[PDB]
């Protein structure tokens, strides 16, 4: 009822059947572009006024935690909120059908105004694993909180409409618009009024573009803060090690994760030890599964156990210093190659297929010698 009306449902019977099929398709992408937006506001509206604003007030997450969930909504709201009025504004002037839409289209998706739009969209979209990791959990974990989220969810404003769906809708708003606006376009007439769309509809192009890298951004940054908050640097704090004097000391949440993967690292012919692997822009570590905890340790080459002397393998690498080889003997492993102004050491990885170490190696040379 109050959502609004179409334009196939109120265009008078006589105008449909005079016009181009080009116009009434127009029409109507008009249409639902101005409508979905509706629906969008209200959504995002409704996501404020019943789920973020009460649990801030019912502190179920500190704050901090919180606002990372739902990343500035308050304004993500104001945003598409305000366009939405533009194009309310150019319906309710002209009644029937519509003539020029680029202007709107210009005036939120554009220079300054495109750039607003694409940051705070980039700030929701990007915490959105995150957002439906935490809630879940939460609502899996403490029974209050999922009292909560049903009382939230039995709202008559909450028709139609669920918290665990809610979160990623604008993700997938920004995937339409280049659609709709593209087609608005193609049957667009008048020269210059098509140009003006095509250029709104790139513009959209561009933030989908950059707000999905966002995405791997955050994605990836936190991948790390987990590993940083999971790590024990224990046995490299106790070593007397040179090669392991910079990590003392670790932090790798500011450095680029380039790959990660689960491999089986042969320190010996008879010792094995499952890791899981970090290409970082300038280093490799050696991580070793240790309960909730990932552990960096130094294994001895020497096969007896254990009177000892030589130098030890070690679980972080600069990677300055390498080369990747083809482990001859078995097909699906791998050497990495480090070489010190003391020593030369080798590394052996062992992969889950040979299409996977022929990966691994393009990346450690790729990343080495960059």
């Amino acid at each position: 009822q109050t959502s609004p009306p179409g334009w196939r449902e109120l265009v008078p019977p006589d105008t449909l059947h005079s016009l181009p099929k080009s116009q009434v398709k127009r029409q109507e992408v008009i249409s639902e572009l101005l409508v979905t937006e509706a629906a969008h506001v209200r959504m995002l509206r409704v996501l404020h006024d019943l789920f973020f604003q009460p649990m801030a007030e019912c502190l179920f997450f500190p704050l901090e935690e919180l606002q990372n969930i739902f990343p500035s909504l308050d304004e993500l709201i104001e945003v598409h909120s305000l366009f939405l009025d533009r194009l309310m504004k150019r319906r309710q002037e002209s009644g029937y059908l519509i003539e020029e839409i680029g202007d709107v289209l210009l005036a939120r998706f554009d220079g300054a105004e495109g750039s607003w739009f694409q940051k705070i969209s980039s700030r929701f979209c990007s915490r959105q694993s995150f957002a439906l990791e935490q809630l879940k959990a939460k609502q899996r974990k403490d029974p209050r909180f999922c009292a909560f989220v049903q009382e939230a969810e039995s709202r008559p404003r909450c028709r139609r409409l669920q918290l665990k769906d809610m979160i990623p809708t604008e993700m997938q708003r920004l995937t339409k618009y280049p659609l709709l606006l593209q087609s608005i376009g193609q049957n667009t007439e008048e020269p210059t009024e098509r140009e003006k769309v095509e250029l709104a509809a790139e513009c959209c192009r561009e933030i989908l573009h950059h707000v999905n890298q966002a995405v791997r951004d955050m994605e990836d940054l936190l991948r790390l803060k987990d590993y940083q908050r999971r790590l024990d640097l224990s046995h490299l704090r106790q070593s007397s090690d040179p090669m392991l004097s910079e990590f003392k000391n670790l932090d790798i949440t500011k450095k680029k994760l380039v790959h990660e993967g689960p491999l089986t690292w042969r320190v010996t012919k008879d010792k094995a030890v499952e890791v899981h692997v970090l290409l970082l822009d300038d280093l490799l570590l050696l991580l070793q599964r240790q309960d909730e905890r990932l552990l960096l340790k130094s294994h001895s080459r020497t096969l007896t156990p254990t009177p000892d002397g030589k130098t030890m393998l070690r679980p972080v690498l600069r990677l300055t210093s390498a080369m990747t080889r083809e482990v001859a003997t078995d097909h699906k492993a791998f050497y990495v190659l480090f070489t010190w102004d003391q020593e030369a050491q080798i590394y052996e990885l062992v992969a889950q297929t040979v299409s996977e170490r022929k990966n691994w190696c393009a990346l450690i040379t790729e990343t080495a010698g960059s």
